[PDB]
């Protein structure tokens, strides 16, 4: 039993990241097989932050301008192409630590892990979940870019987070390992701002049938409620619209705990009218909304 | 910037989960050089776990009792012993995966990662404190026995907590690597009870000056307090009381933000005594203690291992 905001284990990740280096810039790379990923800014100079043409100061480069470090050892890159605002480096070494592995594109709510790098050393890993508006609230310094998000599905890693900035309210944006942003920014320092940031509903319900689960039940009520009549006061609390689809994943945590989706909506719509009133749920005087439902059942099979 | 409950890279202790089965219990070992450590109480059938003899259960048993699998491999084990509530079993092969490694014991309210595995398999790695009353608020289902909590300083694992228990409060209780109980429990099915836990109040200050650090700064206040007037507010909402130790210890975070420790100690009495109102710190409506101040230096500066 409990509870805990839990990362994936780290070990496969840290295995594949490098450093990557060209001209005066260092940052993170992911060595995967004979390729290392990282972010296409690698080839900026501070000048050409704003409106780099990126074909034009890759086309600039010769293999040997990229210095891949792996521990001590200088890998040999013998290709550069670009995918998106990723630079594939071709490496003369296959990585032998290289895990089974896939690069997925996740949709705002599904949450991953952090492997946070500097240097190509891991300093840290943390969970978080891609917010309704595209962005992560991750933890990243100077030198974090081409730290990557990922889950683990037995023995198989599944990038679908590669970190390229920061934005001006603290919060991250990247891309998947194909180099396609995760919302509507650019790999440029123009000015971008994250919009107005949503609770993710579904997972926010997950977490009250996690605290069932864990049995706390001070929080349910004998309501019920429609989706639209739940969706209506949702959103007026700055909640992501519940979805059929998301009624839907929430049904095996219902069936774990014979409480109807809708009778928790009912819960989550009084827990919005009336607040904590100092009670906790979870160790949390928050609703928690950075659990999906596969993570609550996962945490929760017992 | 940011702020997010951190653990240490898990990969070094990956490298050395395996699987114990004993009998009809399997749990995780941790294998280190030439030697596997995991609970004792992996020996103990349903009769045992309620008034075990172990020294007794450990002496009648061959070393082919005990199955330790690393992934495919069976290791062989070519001797058992107890320390405490730990089991060694020497096995004929060193791991060639052994980090630079060391048991360490460490004190309530210091933080580690533990390295949550099943059947020899790393699940999950999550970021703890031993609580003052030695328990750990832990995630562990059945099978989580033998997972591991450790500190990395450089490229040297500190192993710390070994997980044996669940205690009635869904709290966890362990032992170090050298099988010493953290806390006044006993590996045996008996009714144990976490004693009141109290909030580790360094923490709390490490973790508003983290909040500070990343521009979350609307509970600072211009008052400053002393040890003692705090430390009699901080004793009646059960905090640990603040030490000069712990003062001088977030001298290097006071001097990062301009923001005193007495300064911090009267925004927390203000925050005990006040509450929130309805405002967060960090994503946090309540005060988080699972922070050291060496936890904010290391994450605020993007320290690597
Ligand atoms: C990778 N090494 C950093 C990661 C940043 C640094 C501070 N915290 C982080 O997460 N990435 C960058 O420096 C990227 C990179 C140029 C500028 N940049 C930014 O993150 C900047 N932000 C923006 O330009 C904004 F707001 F538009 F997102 C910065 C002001 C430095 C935080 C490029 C090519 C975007
Ligand atoms: C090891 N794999 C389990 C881990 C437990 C199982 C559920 N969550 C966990 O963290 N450890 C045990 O099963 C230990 C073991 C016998 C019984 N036990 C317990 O954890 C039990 N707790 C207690 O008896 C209590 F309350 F005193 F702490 C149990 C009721 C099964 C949770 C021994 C030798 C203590």
């Amino acid at each position: 039993s409990g509870f805990r905001k839990m990362a994936f284990p780290s070990g496969k990740v840290e295995g594949c990241m490098v450093q990557v280096t060209c001209g005066t810039t260092t940052l993170n790379g992911l060595w995967l097989d004979d390729v290392v990923y990282c972010p296409r800014h690698v080839i900026c100079t501070s000048e050409d932050m704003l409106n780099p043409n990126y074909e034009d100061l890759l086309i600039r480069k010769s293999n040997h301008n990229f210095l891949v470090q792996a521990g001590n050892v200088q890998l040999r890159v013998i290709g550069h192409s670009m995918q998106n605002c990723v630079l594939k480096l071709k490496v003369d070494t296959a990585n032998p630590k290289t895990p089974k592995y896939k690069f997925v594109r996740i949709q705002p709510g599904q949450t991953f892990s952090v492997l946070a790098c500097y240097n190509g050393s891991p300093s840290g890993v943390y969970q978080c979940a891609m917010r309704p508006n595209f962005t992560i609230k991750g933890s990243f310094l100077n030198g974090s870019c081409g730290s990557v998000g990922f889950n683990i599905d037995y023995d198989c890693v599944s990038f679908c987070y590669m970190h390229h900035m920061e934005l001006p309210t603290g919060v991250h944006a990247g891309t998947d390992l194909e180099g396609n942003f995760y919302g509507p920014f650019v790999d440029r320092q123009t000015a971008q701002a994250a919009g107005t940031d949503t609770t993710i509903t579904v997972n926010v319900l997950a977490w009250l049938y996690a605290a069932v689960i864990n049995g706390d039940r001070w929080f349910l009520n004998r309501f019920t409620t429609t989706l639209n009549d739940f969706n209506l006061v949702a959103m007026k609390y700055n909640y992501e619209p519940l979805t059929q689809d998301h009624v839907d994943i929430l049904g095996p945590l219902s069936a774990q705990t014979g409480i109807a989706v809708l009778d928790m909506c009912a819960s989550l719509k009084e827990l919005l009218q009336n607040g904590m009133n100092g009670r906790t749920i979870l160790g949390s005087a928050l609703l928690e909304d950075e659990f999906t439902p596969f993570d609550v059942v996962r945490q929760c099979s017992g």
